[PDB]
């Protein structure tokens, strides 16, 4: 009766840059890892990534957790970024 970790996050924009603020948590345990795709070809492990994008636009941000039974959970949104 393990719980499937929760994925979720808010993102901080400035300009082209922004930065995770991650809330992921698992209820009954840990989370191990934390897979991100910036929705621009760029992905990462970090738990909380700051990155640019080299262009303005709209993006799909993903991010998948995985607990300490290798149960998983993603959670995505959408984000605008316009250059300064
Ligand atoms: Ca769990
Ligand atoms: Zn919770
Ligand atoms: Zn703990
Ligand atoms: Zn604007």
């Amino acid at each position: 009766e393990n719980q499937a970790p929760v994925a979720n996050f808010e993102l901080k924009t400035d300009g082209l840059s922004v930065s995770a603020f991650n809330y992921s948590h698992d209820e009954d345990g840990e989370l191990v890892s934390y897979a991100w795709d910036f929705g621009n070809g760029q992905m990462s492990s970090e738990m909380a990534p700051s990155w640019s994008y080299t262009r303005a636009g709209q993006y799909t941000v993903s991010l998948t957790v995985t607990d300490d039974k290798g149960a998983t959970n993603t959670t995505t949104r959408t984000t605008q970024v316009e250059v300064p």
